[PDB]
């Protein structure tokens, strides 16, 4: 023993990472870790929003959703960590195939938190800012904590209200629940691989723009009663100026649905003729333009 390798975060001859349940099965630790942490989820959201928005509180964030689950709950993956098993575990680096982009290796993960806590207190949290401007600046910061990997697991959920909680603060929202898996694998990829915005910038508007919010609510609601579910599929509310051609599949109070080359566009059900609502039965194949308005 003692030399610190990435190894020692997963139980030998496993893949499933060491937890304080004592569970070397992979499935049985996946329910049970997303249970308890769904429960730390509902906890978290009840208690008070901080002065400051720094790398402190992300690491609170994860130690508090994690406590129950993982012994390194609060730490970041750089830290050498030793387990109550006597091993200790690290992970500078992530690692990807030579042809894919990078996450940041060690010393790395330190300088960029300390840029990303930086950037914040010179930016007031981003607070006497408009969605446009926040957005825009809350994406730059949330790309480059994505690039930085700082959690050996969990990056996501706690990178996620993070952010939630820094457009509450900054007197915006970021409602990241109605974003189903595969979108934000889609908007994350397009910036790391090709340097691309374009999805993001769509994310951030969805999930920020009270009127495209109330849309996507409405549809994540009614993927209740029917035996089903999206989260393979991406979903998005049209773009102002963009057209999209696809199969109709109904409509709800405030909005209709598309099936777009497998993913769902949402439009605003105001946004088509009346006299077409009554016509349009689903599955009619339908090109479809969302409005627009430059302000100049």
């Amino acid at each position: 023993t003692e030399i610190i390798s990435p190894h020692h975060y997963v139980y030998p001859n496993t893949t499933t990472l060491k937890n304080k349940y004592g569970i070397k099965n992979l499935n049985a630790f996946l329910e049970k870790c997303s249970h308890d942490t769904a429960k730390a989820m509902i906890n978290l959201r009840e208690e008070s929003l901080p002065e400051y928005f720094d790398t402190a509180y992300l690491c609170h964030i994860h130690q508090q959703l994690f406590k129950n689950t993982f012994e390194w709950a609060g730490y970041l993956r750089h830290i050498p960590f030793t387990f109550a098993d006597g091993t200790t575990a690290a992970m500078p680096e992530m690692k990807r195939t030579g042809w894919k982009n990078a996450f940041a290796i060690g010393d790395e993960i330190q300088e960029g938190l300390q840029r990303l806590d930086q950037t914040l207190a010179e930016k007031n949290n981003l607070q006497g800012l408009t969605r446009e401007e926040f957005n825009s600046e809350a994406i730059e910061l949330f790309n480059s904590l994505n690039q930085l990997h700082p959690f050996r697991e969990g990056n996501g959920r706690t990178q996620r209200l993070f952010f939630e909680n820094l457009a509450k603060a900054a007197g915006h929202q970021l409602n990241f629940s109605l974003i189903t898996k595969e979108r934000m694998m889609v908007a994350s990829v397009a910036v790391a691989e090709n340097g691309d915005l374009e999805p993001m910038q769509h994310l951030f508007e969805d999930i920020s723009n009270p009127e495209k919010i109330r849309l996507l609510k409405e549809f994540m609601h009614t993927m209740k009663n029917t035996g089903r579910n999206v989260n393979d599929r991406p979903v998005m509310v049209a773009k102002e100026g963009e057209t999209y051609t696809g199969t109709y599949r109904g409509a709800g109070l405030e909005g209709f649905a598309l099936n777009v080359k497998g993913a769902y566009i949402i439009g605003n059900i105001d946004h088509l003729p009346p006299e077409q609502l009554k016509i349009l039965k689903p599955g009619d194949k339908i090109t479809f333009t969302a409005p627009k308005a430059h302000h100049h």
